[PDB]
């Protein structure tokens, strides 16, 4: 199971980590990708995780996208976790990068809700401009079921730890 993790609250659990060597090390029943609407893994935490699975996250994702379409700004769609994981939920954050509205941040979080037990990494941080003390605030107000984040920068891992409230 997961280790080295600090708890925050009852099912906020946190460690300075980089998600796709501790999915590759604990093969979750889900990993969270930070998406994208078009499912277009190219960089950051998305980038990383396809990365990772040899572009057969991409290949799988564009047949959901031809079939489907896009997904909403803060929806999610449940896919393979290819070697990483059983699934992957794909959570769009609002990009405020993009001049998306960061109040759907909450809404992106209550997708988790649906899964018991999820590796995951803190929406619209890092490439998607929020800030991400706020994105852990939202994180743990919005979140019921067991959420273990990792949080690849050593720098904002420690920030995000000795601010939490
Ligand atoms: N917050 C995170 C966690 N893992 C990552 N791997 N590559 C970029 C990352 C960002």
């Amino acid at each position: 199971s997961f280790s080295g993790y600090l708890k925050l609250t009852d099912n906020v659990y946190i460690k300075n980590a980089d998600i796709v060597e501790e999915a590759k090390k604990v093969k979750p029943t889900v990993v969270v990708n930070a998406a994208n609407v078009y499912l277009k893994h190219g960089g950051g935490v998305a980038g990383a995780l396809n990365k990772a699975t040899n572009n057969a996250m991409q290949v799988e994702s564009d047949d959901y996208i031809a079939t489907n379409g896009p997904l909403k700004v803060g929806g999610s769609c449940v896919l393979s976790g290819h070697n990483l994981a059983k699934h992957c939920l794909h959570v769009v954050g609002p990009n405020v990068n993009k001049g998306e509205d960061i109040q759907l941040l909450k809404s992106a979080y209550e997708n988790f809700n649906q899964h018991e037990v999820l590796l995951a990494p803190l929406l619209s941080a890092g490439i998607f401009g929020a800030d991400p003390i706020h994105s852990l605030r939202v994180c743990v107000d919005t979140v019921r079921t067991n959420v273990y984040l990792a949080v690849f920068d050593k720098n904002l891992y420690d920030k995000l730890v000795s601010s939490f409230l």
